[PDB]
């Protein structure tokens, strides 16, 4: 059996080559485009050889061994990758896993300078395939964890925008608002997948699956528990593969999962028919973003089975995570108006209550009160979004950003300035995108997006660690990252800074961070005035 | 014991505040928004005071007394309410009941102005709380009998439309269709509640309960008669409270009733599962419009117990309204295809038959043929709906409305023109609403909606009566209102109105109006025309309607718009005056 | 008693005129628009006479006689229909039937020119009535079997598109997408109706009815068999009327059937509620395409009554087609994931099994293995669709079409070139329409559509037969036409066509054509290429196609358009003619 031949045939030549390009650009982010183009062609010709004759040389090797061997030939001979070549002394599995630390979440790369639209349209028509490879290359090397099947989807949307607008009357009026929209969606997609990987790889399979159970139970509340569980198992496989760089198997398995879902809408959701009529890449993307289904008509009494019953400890002790998973499933399918991190916070609270109360005498009188525990947990984010969005409906995004900017620079000023500017702007952006949504979607939007942004901070900071408290909030609890950051207090240990004499806001937001780093003990009134 | 604190606790702070806003908006319809806001906050703080110490001052007075006192202070001080302050000389219970005549079913209020969609969306985002308070306020003062818990539901749907649409690409394409459907729903809900109050308050508890029995037996035909009767009794308490202004008790009791129904759904209907998993406002609303359950499969013969048996009279004399209630329950649970007013008509026919035949020597030989009486009573509404729906399908709604305008202006030309236009437009909306259904659902939709619309006519007319025939059809019989109006013929004792030139003068404001707005203006003119020349034939009127239709199509595409309407309009007036003079 | 009067009153004047226009346009396809307008107005004036007085001259004649007389006046007098005058010597019923062969499935008519969108919007405003008649006329003459009630539906959607888009800022951006979607739906509707007529008229009542049982049982699987059969009976009456030209009765009966279905939806399907709330034309259309209901949850085992029972033969022998119809009904209601032609193939296999096994000593041992015969029958279309859809998803519609062109030109090269291009393009559109569905809906869509498109081939070929194998596949078995055509291997006995130079000389007007126009010109040449050298392989043919694409790219991006084509045309044909012989 030739694994490379198997995946080439499943995926077809064009998806194969693009996925292979993404795989090398995300691991070898400093190599030039033309180097990766030749590499892709070599791999693709090797693959076709293996389709013709699976016994041909190296065709029976694992994609894991083959990808690493290719990587190691580059990094061994070249000098730009001296650190990564240290992995190449290892055997599998240590060698593949050693590659992960060399994925650079903030690569030091020049900003893409943009030709004129008519120029780009000309280049687009002149060689469409080369135009799109260069798109895949520039994005992938800048977002080394970008979800690979979704990047294929983005490339498709990118091309369709050039197809449409390069025939426009005002080509720029058509193209530029599309590319800006496309760029915004992609940054969010990248940051979301980065948290999927971090949750699975750093916090473990159980955490990733609990999160998947909650979100899928919200999205498909009519689905039976066994069906939700099956979907969570497949997704775990897909994202383990993608997050460890096995992009061919990931894309291939994601295709199979989309097909399984579309062949079984009658057991999953009434909202899928239009998704399941689109071609593969759009189909998977649509399914990932489909609106919540309506609730079934036969929901059980949650308090009957999990709080008021007297044999809860006996059912829990027979199968602890199954029982907790049923609780999470029943709770999330009933509350599409909750954030996922809140449901998980609630499920964990329920879990601690059972561990505690089932040891005591008369556990039922102990655990019957767990719903009361939930009340302040539900209110604290409700109060936080309400507060901060009210400041947001007052102060515009730019202003709201400077608010958070000042707030977080006070909390952790040991953090490097560009990290603080970057995270604070994204924090502000959550206000922009979530505050005006329907209340049945406010908390899901606002708090789950904050988790995405804080993961960016945790990932940037784990590379160059500068704040013990950040390390603490980042690593102590996945679901409690947001409250841990909210509850951080003003730093008492950082020394002020000496005096140093519409792209403009970032230089402005730079100095405001450098101002708070200069006079840390001030409050907002003085900080507003110095920039005025 | 503090009622205000009790209702505050059952309802929650924001349901309390919204219901108090509704209650004062419906009784003091002319006071501006900002006065009511300051009045609601005062009540709310009073309520919390009573939540703390139920022995605090006034905290032990009944909500009935507190509302009247608060009303009367406002009415004795602020002017614009010197008639309502006459009520304030009276003690309870006369004081509260006296307020009812000052509920204005047609208040003279400025038309709601509409900013741009994106502008409305911005106002909605800037202060979503005040946005919705103004909504409650503007609706309640225009619909002083709007069912208060349903108004809270509409406010949620209204908030949902803005949250769903104010981030759309094309906000207006999203928001305007929803708001117009909501407006349709709201008007119908208002008019239905108005009939619930009028039937209970004007015709009596027994009339209200009988209607309730018929409708709930259709909807819950597997329910035991005793279960139907319990629901009918709780609904009577709920609507007595709402219709007399006790909106806090009304809302609290409606919530308890939805609770009871959901906890007892396996004794009531299988269609309730979805409703009973919903939040409270959605829950109650869902229950009120749930589809009819299926009939039992093991029913006896209705005729055996009520017609064929020879001792009907013995069972009737033991308990007359109970026996009539059982007949009505049996007939209605079997006939979801009958309008409620028809079923009530049949129960009344049966009652009259028993009262007459039970006095006879051989009663069974007198009442056994009662089904023969029923047959013409079923066929007349069947025929009426069939023929009018065929007309509606030929004309579309706007022209069906115009056919009804002429018909009703001829029947009762003494009625005011805006009331004639209002009522006739709604009668045509019955066509749009009900004719689309197959014949099984057609009659319940069409005849009960007709009844709802004729009640609107009766309420506006009772205030300013101008026609004896209208007063007669309105008051002689609740359930026979529709046939009585259906059988009114042309008034031949009507003096045609004298010509008024400005009445038939049109201006380019026509072209600058939305469809609805231009329609009403043409319809207003069409009623005035018929009033000026009542003996004008259908084809004479179609002739003037063609001339005008061309007239406005030409003068809206006219180089100079206003001068066209003036120039060609006088040629139309003269041409029509001569064609009908 | 006057048939023309009865249908006039049932249909109303507007439906009646439109249907008469369609009837004459479909039988007299070469007569100009204004002739038909005059003819319809005279027929319409006669019908109104008959409504007013059913004894008036000619009012008691049959529609057949009246229609055929009017037809025969034009044909025997106006030298345009010389052949059609032959029918006119006959009497009814032979005269009316004789007309059918002169229905031209591919009339020789210039393509419709399209004015500018704003010009069309103007014409539509100025005389909507004439605009719509011209639409009905041009479609009906080009599609002489278009289902007449559905063409009324399409005209209403056509009007709504103009009503909406002609008040749009960018009229063309709104309207051209809608017109393109209506055209694609319309072409599919026409081809579907042509198979309904061909299956009924050529293959008989029993074949049409069995197909109808299968499709309605899939769609209405809760309905009782008696209810399915009633629907099938009525549908047989409807389509017999439409397919033989009796459009007034067909439309009248179809509306009665839609009414019957909507009055009895609780005996038929839970999915009909929304369809049954629409106006008549939308209602009938909606019902025709409503989604399949859910199967009952209390079905018995089909195998028990039809396979495992040991006295199948006794029950079959008592009532053979009823027993086979029950089988089909049971199998089809359980298998919405099977095409109708597969279900019919399975029923025919079951029928052959009973005929063979019921003569055996132990019939049960013989027919109890019938499910083993079904397995390869199910597998082959599943396999064929899976593979072809993968090819489609790797090529897209245009390339898929071109691949099918090569395959089918090799299969039946005697078939004319415009026919091969028409049929191959439509076969590729089956990929676009059906391959996007999950596999549970893929087979019904793809294989029944494949059958629709092959009937197009069969219908054009029956007129001008050039291939015995096409005639064999078209006439051997209705339900097996698709496997028969799928299994056709390359014609190894075809004599290649000579070389014609200007068949392969392309000119500058290529770049001046729309997307569909260039493809068809390119595809016409690709067929002629395969006819020139039927031995070449797809890679050899892709090569000649490859540089040809470049040839049109550069020569259209050229200073003098025509010059590059003429110059580089010689070299292209030269190297291609060298590359292949
Ligand atoms: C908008 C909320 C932020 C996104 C959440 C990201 C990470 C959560 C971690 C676990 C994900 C595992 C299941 C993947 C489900 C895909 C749906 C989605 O795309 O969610
Ligand atoms: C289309 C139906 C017409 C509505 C009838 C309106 C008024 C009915 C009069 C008396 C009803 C009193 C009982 C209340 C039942 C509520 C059901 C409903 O919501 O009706
Ligand atoms: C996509 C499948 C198309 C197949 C239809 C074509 C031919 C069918 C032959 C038999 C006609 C009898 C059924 C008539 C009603 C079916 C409605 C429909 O089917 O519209
Ligand atoms: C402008 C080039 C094309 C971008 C438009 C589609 C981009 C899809 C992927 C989004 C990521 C964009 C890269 C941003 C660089 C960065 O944030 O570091
Ligand atoms: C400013 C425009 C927004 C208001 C839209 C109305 C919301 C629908 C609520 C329905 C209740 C009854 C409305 C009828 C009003 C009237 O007749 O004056
Ligand atoms: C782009 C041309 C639009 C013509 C009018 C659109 C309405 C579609 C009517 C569908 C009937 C079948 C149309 C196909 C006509 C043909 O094949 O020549
Ligand atoms: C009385 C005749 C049969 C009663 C109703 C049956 C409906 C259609 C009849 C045709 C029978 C076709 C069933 C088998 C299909 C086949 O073998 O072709
Ligand atoms: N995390 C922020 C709160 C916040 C920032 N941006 C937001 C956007 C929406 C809601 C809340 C927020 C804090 O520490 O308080
Ligand atoms: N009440 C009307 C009939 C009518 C008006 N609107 C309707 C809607 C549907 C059915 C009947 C009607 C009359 O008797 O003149
Ligand atoms: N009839 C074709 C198969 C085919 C053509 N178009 C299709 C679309 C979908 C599925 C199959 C097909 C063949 O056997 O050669
Ligand atoms: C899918 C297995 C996960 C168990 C869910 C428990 C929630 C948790 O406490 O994190
Ligand atoms: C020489 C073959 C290299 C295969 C690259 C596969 C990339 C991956 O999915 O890990
Ligand atoms: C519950 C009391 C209602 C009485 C029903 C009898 C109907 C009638 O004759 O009016
Ligand atoms: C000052 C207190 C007024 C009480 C308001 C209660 C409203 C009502 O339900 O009648
Ligand atoms: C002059 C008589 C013409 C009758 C038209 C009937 C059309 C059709 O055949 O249904």
């Amino acid at each position: 059996k030739s694994e490379v031949a198997h995946r080439f045939k499943d995926l077809g030549e064009e998806n194969f080559k693009a996925l292979v390009l993404i795989a090398f650009a995300q691991y070898l982010q400093q190599c030039p485009f033309e180097d990766h183009v030749k590499l892709v062609n070599e791999v693709t010709e090797f693959a076709k050889t293996c389709v013709a004759d699976e016994s041909a040389e190296n065709c029976d090797k694992s994609l894991h061994t083959l990808f690493g061997d290719k990587l190691c030939t580059v990094a061994t001979l070249r000098e730009t990758y001296g650190e990564m070549a240290d992995c190449c002394a290892k055997q599998e599995p240590e060698r593949n896993e050693c590659f992960l630390q060399h994925k650079d979440d903030n690569p030091n790369l020049p900003r893409l300078v943009r030709p004129e639209v008519d120029v780009m349209c000309t280049a687009f028509h002149d060689n469409e395939e080369t135009f799109l490879k260069k798109y895949l290359y520039e994005i992938a090397r800048r977002h080394p964890y970008f979800y690979a099947p979704e990047l294929l989807f983005f490339a498709k949307r990118y091309k369709a925008a050039f197809t449409e607008c390069c025939q426009a009357a005002d080509k720029a009026a058509c193209l530029l608002p599309k590319l800006d929209e496309l760029r915004d969606e992609g940054k969010a997609s990248s940051a979301k997948q980065r948290l999927k990987c971090a949750s699975l790889q750093k916090f473990g399979e159980r955490a990733f699956k609990a999160w998947a159970v909650a979100r899928l139970s919200q999205r498909f509340p009519k689905a039976e528990f066994a069906e939700v569980s099956k979907l969570v198992t497949d997704l775990t496989k897909v994202h383990t593969e993608c997050c460890h760089g096995d992009l061919l198997e990931c894309a291939d398995d994601r295709a199979d999962l989309a097909k399984y879902i579309c062949e079984n809408q009658d057991s999953i959701s009434s909202k899928l028919k239009e998704c399941c009529e689109k071609p593969l890449l759009e189909k998977s993307h649509c399914i990932a973003e489909v609106e919540n289904d309506e609730m079934p008509a036969d929901l059980p009494s949650l308090a009957a089975d999990f709080v008021e019953s007297k044999d809860v400890c006996k059912n829990y002790a027979e199968a602890k995570d199954v029982f907790l998973g049923m609780f999470l499933y029943e709770y999330a399918r009933r509350h599409p108006d909750y954030s996922v991190v809140l449901l998980l916070r609630l499920a964990k609270t329920y879990e601690t209550t059972l561990e505690k109360c089932c040891a005591a005498a008369d556990p039922h009188e102990c655990y019957a009160k767990v719903f009361d525990e939930f009340k302040p947990l539900v209110e604290e984010p409700q109060n936080l979004i309400k507060q901060n969005c009210e400041l947001f409906e007052q102060l515009g995004e730019y202003k709201f950003q400077n608010a958070l900017l000042v707030r977080y620079t006070k909390k952790v000023p040991q953090v490097s300035t560009p990290t603080l500017v970057e995270v604070s702007r994204n924090l502000g952006k959550v206000g922009s995108k979530c505050c005006k949504h329907p209340e049945a979607k406010r908390m899901p939007c606002a708090e789950d997006y904050l988790s995405v942004v804080l993961n960016q901070l945790c990932v940037l900071h784990e590379k160059t660690p500068v704040s013990d408290r950040v390390t603490k909030c980042c690593t102590e609890s996945l679901v409690n990252r947001r409250p841990c950051f909210s509850a951080l207090e003003v730093d008492e240990t950082y020394v002020p800074k000496e005096f140093n004499a519409k792209e403009r806001q970032i230089k402005k937001q730079t100095a405001l961070v450098e101002l708070v780093k200069h006079k840390p003990k001030a409050t907002k009134e003085q900080l507003k005035a110095v920039m005025d």
